[PDB]
């Protein structure tokens, strides 16, 4: 005759392990994210469009579109580099960005591009660092 | 000439809630779960294969098969009550199960059923604290 609350504060840490480990494993992956970018040469990104649309309102906004794709949706990304790409990616599995000093630049562009307001804030925050 | 690292400690938290409101809003969806009990009537239970599969293993295992489904998978599911799976699926994207005294074996039984650890071991020690 009572209510009863469990909370694992650790859960969502420990489930976007096993998120990361699904789309390094690509399984169970929906989206093909093809990142063509001025000279450099093309790239391909498995990921899964819940995580995606979680952690960016503009991959959010592209893949709630009502009339759901059967499987797998190619993507084609211009403006961004491949590098810039795969660490947002990351970013959105792993809850962390490692960047050489010469990318943050590049990083921000992309992070405004896909509203990853976290990551805009930190780049921004370093480049003021630097005076 | 350096490597910077970035890390909001918060981000999973907020990627679950995102991921959470996706669920309630029907929104990228690939699996339905039609929960059949005894006398009880019939549910049913959208969700994202990824989520459910990052909480528990048994699902991790059910839908990763190779041959990818075409959109959506429907899942019949038997011996579990259909209250107990909607705490377990809101477990799964809240990190939390509040639950009725009289709930708590029954919890326990479907979570041994989708080996979610966590939630088995915080029934038990309910149990035994009960006496």
């Amino acid at each position: 005759n009572r209510t009863f609350s469990y909370t694992l504060e650790d859960h969502t840490k420990q489930a976007f392990g096993i998120m990361n480990e699904l789309r390094l494993s690509q399984q169970l992956c929906d989206v093909t994210l093809q990142v063509k970018y001025q000279d450099a040469p093309a790239a391909q990104f498995m990921a899964h469009k819940v995580v995606l649309a979680s952690s960016s309102p503009v991959f959010k906004a592209m893949f709630t579109n009502g009339l759901r794709e059967q499987g797998m949706e190619v993507v084609s990304i211009e403006g961004i580099h491949p590098k810039v790409m795969e660490r947002l990616i990351e970013f959105a599995y792993t809850a962390s960005i490692s960047m050489g000093e010469k990318w943050v630049l590049h990083v921000m562009n992309g992070a405004v591009m896909y509203q990853i307001d976290s990551v805009v804030r930190a780049c921004a925050d370093f480049l003021v660092q630097q005076l």
